[PDB]
């Protein structure tokens, strides 16, 4: 555990920079402790109400998503800390098709070619929150043609549509 052993590094720290503070003095001493206790209390967790929506939790069936046979992969360009392209994929892979992941092994364009090439060789899709604003979304068909131009909704459509049939009752 990271956080739970820097945790009873600042109950031990405060405990001896105060214990000392009050007793053998030192004001080196309770400063470089008190300043290691302040970054150490913000290191575990400076406050719970930083949280939003809660975080994650067990329901029952599984307790994980799942990609394998992905068929598709919806990926976005431009670095970011990958929010975006979690969004998306999120939405696409969790509410439509089950798409993978990939950006290791490659020079220029080692995200969006190296998942679309080797990870996406079925279906690929180059969404991007600035790109669907001024510009859209794209789903890359290196497969049946290579680039489409879709606005996330066509995305999800294209794809699930391409993988799967119309018409559900007979």
């Amino acid at each position: 555990a990271e956080r739970a052993a820097l945790e009873e590094l600042v109950k031990l720290q405060g405990e001896r920079v105060r214990g000392l503070k009050q007793q053998k003095a030192s004001a080196e001493l309770i400063e470089e402790e008190v300043a290691k206790l302040l970054k150490l209390k913000a290191q575990l967790g400076p406050d719970e109400s930083k949280q939003k929506f809660v975080l994650k939790t067990p329901k029952a069936l599984e307790e994980k998503i799942r990609t394998t046979e992905t068929q598709v992969l919806v990926a976005s360009a431009q670095k970011k800390l990958l929010e975006e392209r979690l969004k998306l994929v999120s939405e696409l892979q969790d509410a439509g098709i089950k798409a993978e992941l990939l950006y290791k092994k490659n020079p220029k364009l080692l995200n969006q070619l190296q998942y679309c090439e080797e990870a996406g060789i079925p279906l690929v899709a180059i969404i991007g929150e600035q790109e669907l604003k001024d510009g859209v979304i794209k789903l890359r068909s290196v497969t049946s043609r290579e680039e489409v131009d879709v606005r996330r909704e066509d995305l999800v459509e294209e794809i699930k549509r391409r993988t799967g049939q119309p018409l559900s009752i007979s």
